[PDB]
């Protein structure tokens, strides 16, 4: 039997400022939230501890708002599986199928997914929820925009066997 | 006590062609495949069997050459680990450190080499031998060296504890 669970990743005062189209990908992945305890889907919360434990940077970016109940998992790697209470977190709940959503696409986000996927989880990676900053190496630029395209161009193709893949916006995603 | 393999990830004469700076990085794969020789150095190969088994697309782009007693995994998903021999053929060289090279950087590379890290391998991440295609999603281009450029930033800056992770040239990379 599928259960479903949101893991909503490094949603974070101190990092999603400056991030592509920033405020919009806040606000849908409120929505989703919104939409999870509407159809009684748990949501799990990840946060980054080197962002500044303590600190309100650390604390979910606004409007993000965790309800009474909603397990939140510490991580100090880009790997959220990586030392941390997830797996058991994930495991207490029956979750097989995780919906993606939070930031950095590129670091956090797509580290975390891919683990996922190597786990045997299903995932779904919601493409209008997840964002990161311009970047440039080895002298090419490359965009927060260009890299949030790239992942979900590469998520949309991705394979395991027994597994099942999707990616769907914040609003079209089963809940 | 580590023990280096250098893994060459679907170099195939189907794969590479049109691919950013493909000849020059078939020429550093080789070079490093050389130097691994040289070094006694263990050289496994991976091939993507969808490319098409039998046919010449299939086969390793020229100039790279199988030597006799090297490995060869055949895989059909981009998780070079996913339902192949790869582990084995790994544990029976008692691998500790992967050294990637190979095609495309943001598929079957960014897949396996981020399995090799969760499966808690030390990894090096040639930085001048792996490559992809341009390609464009959500309406953005971004090109295929801009994919490599951020492969190569993504891959200096990752870590999990008690694992090392390295990116280097074909020709500094220690063997
Ligand atoms: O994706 C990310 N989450 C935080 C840690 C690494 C980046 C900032
Ligand atoms: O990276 C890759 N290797 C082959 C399968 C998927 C792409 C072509």
């Amino acid at each position: 039997p599928r259960r479903t669970v949101v893991l909503a990743i490094d949603l974070q005062a101190g990092v999603t400022p400056g991030c592509f189209d920033e405020e919009g990908v806040l606000s849908r992945a409120a929505a989703l939230v919104e939409r999870a305890r509407a159809g009684g889907v748990p949501v799990v919360w990840v946060h980054h501890d080197p962002v500044g434990v303590g600190t309100p940077e650390w604390e979910l970016a606004a409007p993000l708002h965790r309800a009474e109940g909603e397990p939140l998992v510490r991580k100090n790697y880009r790997d959220s599986f990586a030392d941390t209470t997830l797996r058991e977190t994930l495991d207490e709940l029956g979750a097989t199928h995780l919906v993606i959503t939070g930031a950095q696409s590129d670091f956090a986000v797509r580290t975390t997914m891919q683990r996922a996927a190597a786990e045997g989880y299903d995932v779904t990676l919601v493409s209008d929820a997840h964002t990161t900053v311009d970047t440039e190496w080895e002298g090419v630029r490359i965009s927060g925009e260009q890299i949030v395209a790239h992942t979900n161009m590469y998520f949309s193709g991705l394979r395991y066997p027994g597994q099942e893949f999707v990616i769907a916006t914040h609003d079209h995603v089963a809940l």
